[PDB]
């Protein structure tokens, strides 16, 4: 991954 | 906030 959230 | 990112 590597980017964040949240979803 | 309250959300996340990372932009
Ligand atoms: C999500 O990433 C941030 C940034 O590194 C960190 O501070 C949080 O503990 C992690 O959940
Ligand atoms: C989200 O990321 C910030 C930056 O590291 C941190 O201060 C919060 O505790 C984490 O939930
Ligand atoms: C990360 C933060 C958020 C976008 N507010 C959420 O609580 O809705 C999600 C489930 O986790
Ligand atoms: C959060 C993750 C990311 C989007 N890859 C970044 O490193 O560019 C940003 C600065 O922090």
């Amino acid at each position: 991954x590597x980017n964040x959230x949240y979803x």
